């Protein structure tokens, strides 16, 4: 594995936690600034049974990231022990968990707003925008990969399946095989395709989770007949305790033809309407 | 999925239970000469966000049963509900779990014999020989892959990443992609092959973990490195309380060149010869 000196961090300086695969850890001096801080973050390794897919989408998920560039809503990639000895991918540590089990935690902890929701939504929305920016589409994006600091300032994660929208095995029957089915664009299955409109979908459903604080899509519909329903035009139905505005972008990020789905940009700003009107 | 009669198994007539993905299950009528007589057994299907490629599996998993055929050291088919509904794979339940779960609430302080340990051997090389003579290869042997019966009958089982004997594609660099590495024959992924014999080095990790009673195999040593040290010559070492003799036929599954490993049949023969004289 080549070496990237401008990542690489010190393996003895690197204490390995308690499990959270990923593990926590305290990392001296990541913090340049701060030779002789230790640092709480998260480690991201392979395990004893990995296969040699593991690995390569481990690798994958590094570069992915240092690819990317920072973003405030994008869990940040702080270093990696690449060199004798197994890979470590370190990254920033998010005190609150996945987005999933923090909503469901606080489902009717400390309740959630209906501004803290869409606060929640501008925040991703913004991080896809950026991360479309830079030429790359997630292909995983759900709660569950979403994680939330101590701020409770949203991070998207998970780059595990993330690629750069150049580097698709355009119409193989192979493509997109291993995507979470309920979060998947019908056209990624259907044509082997993947484009930043195929990450709008699913950034519905992450609206859908969102707004019913954690639910699970498709209720009752098991993923053996959702295609064929997906393909019939059915959509899950508004979540209570959500606006018919709210639902309608949820709807839009559905549309059955991927160009006539809004853009990432477009989200933003009508996300950033809502909010400041919401705020106001 | 096309109709097959001859196993398929009402919905109404199966009550799903607690989770063992796996859940445990009562079949009504299952067994055909008692049409009324409840029987416990395993359902395996989709999990909620499960991926195109894990449907595939499903389905391969229970064509490969089908083909097998029934034997004593192979877990059993019992029907599936393939129509008007989610996939089941319904399979015998085996009430002690895997075999790596269970010899390890085994360890020294229902301690396990050194024949109990041999006798284990045995019955599997058994089921693998079976198996090959159908020409199959499972390509997942491991302690965690094996299932124990309530009689102790030892009986492989997660045909997950099985394959017809013609059913790999040679040479190619996604072929044994997705098999765990410290059970993997160095030509699984050196050459991108796999014949019976690519299972015996597994067979051969696999009784390695039966005499350390469920221990994890090259420990301490990171997956990224240990082919370099298997071209190296590095082998795990004699478990303790283990024969010299299994020692070396632990040694002759780990051979480099496919064919001077032992065959199924060879081992089945020595382990026979080492239980008979161990009972007297
Ligand atoms: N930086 C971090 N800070 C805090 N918790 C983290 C974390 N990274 C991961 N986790 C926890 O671990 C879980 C799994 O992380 P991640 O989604 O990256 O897993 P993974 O890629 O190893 C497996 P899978 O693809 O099946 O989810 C998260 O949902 C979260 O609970
Ligand atoms: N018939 C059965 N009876 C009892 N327990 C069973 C069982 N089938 C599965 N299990 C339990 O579930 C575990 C996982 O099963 P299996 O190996 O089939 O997993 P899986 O294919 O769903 C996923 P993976 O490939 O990650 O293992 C077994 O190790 C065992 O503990
Ligand atoms: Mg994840
Ligand atoms: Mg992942
Ligand atoms: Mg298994
Ligand atoms: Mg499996």
């Amino acid at each position: 594995l080549p070496e990237d000196p401008k990542w690489e961090f010190p393996r003895d300086k690197l204490t390995l936690g308690k499990p959270l695969q990923v593990v926590m850890a305290e990392a001296v001096g990541i913090d340049k600034d701060k030779p002789k801080e230790a640092v709480t973050v998260a480690v991201k390794m392979l395990k004893d049974d990995a296969t040699e897919k593991d690995l390569s989408d481990l690798v994958s998920e590094m570069e992915m990231m240092k690819m990317i560039g920072k973003h405030k809503n994008i869990i940040t990639l702080l270093g990696a022990c690449t060199q004798d000895g197994p890979l470590y991918v370190i990254v920033e540590y998010a005190s609150k968990g996945n987005l999933r089990e923090y909503l469901r935690a606080r489902r009717p902890e400390e309740q959630m707003t209906f501004k803290d929701l869409v606060s929640c939504t501008y925040q991703l929305a913004r991080g896809m925008e950026y991360l479309a920016s830079q030429k790359c589409i997630h292909r995983d994006l759900a709660a569950r990969n979403v994680l939330v600091t101590e701020n409770n300032v949203m991070k998207i994660a998970d780059f595990g399946l993330a690629r750069d929208i150049n580097n698709i095995d355009y119409y193989k029957k192979t493509t997109n095989g291993r995507l979470p089915v309920k979060w998947m664009a019908p056209e990624a299955l259907f044509d082997r395709v993947y484009t930043h409109q195929s990450d709008v979908w699913s950034f519905g459903v992450l609206m859908w989770e969102i707004f019913t604080l954690g639910g699970s899509p498709y209720p009752g519909i098991p993923v053996e007949e959702l295609f064929k329903l997906l393909k019939e035009g059915h959509r899950m139905d508004k979540p209570a305790n959500c606006t018919n505005e709210l639902y309608m972008m949820m709807r839009d990020c559905w549309h059955a033809v991927p160009s006539q789905r809004p853009t990432f940009k477009q989200l933003v700003e009508d996300l950033d309407r809502i909010l400041t009107l919401t705020t106001n």
